[PDB]
């Protein structure tokens, strides 16, 4: 058996040293696959509770240039026949359809608007069952899709985990990106947790041109931090085998932002994918909770008000008073900003988040946090106000799933590395909350002059991890590099043991 976090914390690793380049739209994966009104960009979604689900998809091209035009989404139904075997599809779910722009108000900024699309829930389902769809609209020739499968997740309970959940973030749609997707989906996770960063669309002006960092090139001489809409299409393309087979619950990070005409942010990301808003009564879309087996899963937004005062906070306290821990025995948080990582890119960048919602999660016993945003690799021993604590959280950072922005190599503690203090907090949500440490060996400074005794293992690598619980108090937990292909090949690997007894 590997190590596992019984043994108490492990001294730190830090894994030596060794840009990604965008899929192009020539790329076939990216290309639209079908005509009319047929379905694409198909996705499924869990809701709160396994017994029902989400299945979106998008029909019609977008629009991108001129005198836009947004399609009317009432003119193409949602609808989706599902069943138990793939020739006897015989129940029947509708639901809703809307679409987006993506307009700014500056002389030479081409204007975006979406194809149609659509978002049904699935009620009444079997937990732990396979379930055959198809999706489209029934009263247009040739609108529907290709008779697909998904597995709900298992019933809730002390005993029952899915499988495998893959967790990643950061992706874009690089070359790299197609790896860990790669490597991903032959490990054939039951579900995927994708924590913010999804298509870095902002990498691109609205007339097609990228770059590997818009604040190096574009920043200075854009009226707006423009955005290539686009890229959302060829992304949601390029993973439909993905995401029409297997559930994906994404939760916003920054390059969800894309601010456009009067203030307005977020709008391809709230739009597109499909949330447990309602059911986990968090309504919203950017937080979130859900049940998958005997996991509570509770997905936060770093770019909505976290304070304590807060909608988002007010939620919070409420949905961690609903779960019985002997029901759910798992806690699991993902939000997109970590709060323990060591790297010299975005380092204490989260703190006013952690200042706001750490000890609340940690009064409820939150096991783990899968976090991204740091283009690279991160566990933690486990950890809570900065200090090494058996009962505290392990915090995981996988926002290296491959996007083209450059990898996050440089630490905090290397000589001389050590960011300004007011470089630091996060603009979007503003406030400051990283001051020097008062005890500990970094005691009168901001950072370390080594790694930090809470890092347990950081590596610059592109890859993905996969989450494997076992029972109610063992979870192994595996990371896979990219550039490691053979079979069984895994970079990190620990079991993460809970303690109910001893923390709750
Ligand atoms: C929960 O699962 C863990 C891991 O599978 C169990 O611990 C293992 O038990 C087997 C059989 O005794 C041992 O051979 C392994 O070495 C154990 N692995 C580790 C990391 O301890 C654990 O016993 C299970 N707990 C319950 C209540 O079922
Ligand atoms: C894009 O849409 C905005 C808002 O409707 C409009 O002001 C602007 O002129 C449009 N730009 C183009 C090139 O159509
Ligand atoms: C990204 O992909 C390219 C081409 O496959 C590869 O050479 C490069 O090493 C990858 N980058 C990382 C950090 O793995
Ligand atoms: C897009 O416009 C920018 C200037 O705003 C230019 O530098 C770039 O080369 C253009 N890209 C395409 C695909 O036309
Ligand atoms: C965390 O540590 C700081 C500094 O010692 C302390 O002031 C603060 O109260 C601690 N926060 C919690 C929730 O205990
Ligand atoms: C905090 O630590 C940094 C070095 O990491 C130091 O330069 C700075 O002066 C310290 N600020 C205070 C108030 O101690
Ligand atoms: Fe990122
Ligand atoms: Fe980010």
């Amino acid at each position: 058996e590997p190590a596992s976090t019984l043994e108490g914390p492990s001294r730190p690793v830090t894994v030596p040293l060794r840009h990604a380049v965008d899929l192009p739209d020539t790329d076939p994966r990216v290309q639209r696959r079908v005509t009319g009104w047929a379905p694409e960009q198909i996705a499924v979604a869990l809701s709160a509770a396994p017994t029902s689900a989400w299945v979106s998809w998008i029909t019609g091209d977008f629009q991108m240039g001129g005198a836009v035009k947004p399609l009317d989404p009432g003119t193409v139904g949602s609808v989706v026949r599902y069943g138990l075997a793939a020739d006897s599809l015989v129940r029947e779910a509708t639901g809703d359809a809307l679409v987006y722009s993506q307009l700014y108000p500056f002389e030479g900024l081409q204007n975006y608007t979406s194809g149609i699309i659509h978002h049904v829930r699935l009620q009444g389902l079997e937990p732990g069952t396979k379930y055959y769809y198809q999706c489209g609209d029934p009263s247009i020739p040739g609108a529907m899709s290709a008779v697909h499968a998904f597995r709900t997740m298992p019933a809730v309970g002390p005993r029952s985990y899915p499988g495998r959940i893959a967790v990643v973030g950061d992706l874009g749609l690089t070359y790299n990106t197609t790896s860990t997707v790669e490597h991903m989906a032959s490990n054939q996770p039951d579900l995927v947790l994708l924590l913010g960063d999804v298509s870095y669309a902002n990498l691109y002006l609205t007339n097609g041109t990228g770059t590997d960092c818009y604040s190096c090139s574009f920043a200075k001489s854009t009226p707006i931090h423009e955005t290539y809409q686009p890229r959302w299409d060829y992304w949601g393309r390029y993973m439909e085998p993905v995401t029409s087979s297997t559930p994906m619950m994404v939760v916003e990070g920054n390059h969800e932002i894309e601010q456009q005409i009067g203030n307005k942010t977020f709008a391809a990301y709230s739009a597109r994918f499909a949330f447990p808003s309602m059911e986990s009564e968090s309504f919203s879309p950017f937080y979130y909770s859900f049940d998958a087996g005997g996991i509570h899963f509770i997905m936060l937004a770093a770019y909505a008000d976290y304070s304590k005062s807060g909608e988002q906070y007010r939620w919070l306290e409420k949905d961690l008073a609903k779960v019985d821990r002997s029901v759910t025995p798992w806690l699991v948080a993902g939000w997109h900003a970590p709060w323990y990582s060591t790297y010299k890119a975005h380092y204490r960048e989260a703190e006013c988040m952690r200042v706001a919602m750490e000890e609340l999660l940690y009064s409820y016993g939150l096991d783990i946090v899968f976090t991204g945003h740091v283009h690279a690799y991160e566990r933690s021993n486990r950890v809570f106000n900065y200090t090494l604590d058996p009962c505290g959280a392990v915090h995981i950072s996988v926002g290296d799933g491959g996007n083209r922005e450059k990898m996050a190599t440089t630490h905090a503690d290397d000589p001389g590395r050590c960011p300004e203090p007011m470089s630091t907090p996060d603009a979007f949500m503003g406030g400051f909350c990283a001051f020097n440490f008062t005890s500990g060996p970094a005691a009168g400074s901001f950072c370390w002059d080594r790694q930090p005794d809470y890092s347990a293992y950081r590596e610059s690598s592109f890859g993905h991890g996969i989450l494997e619980v076992k029972n109610e108090t063992h979870a192994l937990w595996k990371w896979h590099r990219n550039q490691d292909l053979y079979q069984g090949a895994v970079g990190d690997e620990i079991y993460i043991v809970r303690e109910p007894e001893r923390c709750l």
